[PDB]
DNA sequence: GCGCGTACGTGCGTTTAAGCGGTGCTAGAGCTGTCTACGACCAATTGAGCGGCCTCGGCACCGGATTCTCAGGCCTGGCTCGCGA
């Protein structure tokens, strides 16, 4: 599973109604089996092309460090 | 600046021992007298240490290598990104 794949599962797996911040995103993939710690910077690359694809709107914050929602809008108007 | 979680504040019923009081004791602080050992004072003597002079080597310095560390470029290895089936 892609680290966006999983960051995905992850964001419509929670109910958050803010959005699913770093810190969650990060608690989520060790909960999956994910190593947080090597590779950190792949999952904040992984986040920050999700948003700016637009499959990941984000909420709060800026940058990587906010919290990000699933589109469901985006998901079909490709 | 943001998110988390755990560790500290707040309150309540239970227990616990501080505090007040009273009493009794007797150990030791406190004062007093005796006198004896001990240190101040003072003269005489001499040798310990202070001052100057001399030397010579421990060390400061410089030249010269030898090994160490910091830094960095390049290669290998795998994992990810991405598009189609």
């Amino acid at each position: 599973p892609s680290v966006s794949e999983l960051i995905v599962q992850a964001a419509s797996s929670s109910k958050e109604r803010g959005g699913v911040s770093l810190a969650a995103l990060k608690k989520a993939l060790a909960a999956a089996g994910y190593d947080v710690e090597k590779n950190n910077s792949r999952i904040k690359l992984g986040i920050k092309s999700l948003v700016s694809k637009g499959t990941l709107v984000q909420t709060k914050g800026t940058g990587a460090s906010g919290s990000f929602k699933l589109n469901k809008k985006a998901s079909s108007v490709e």
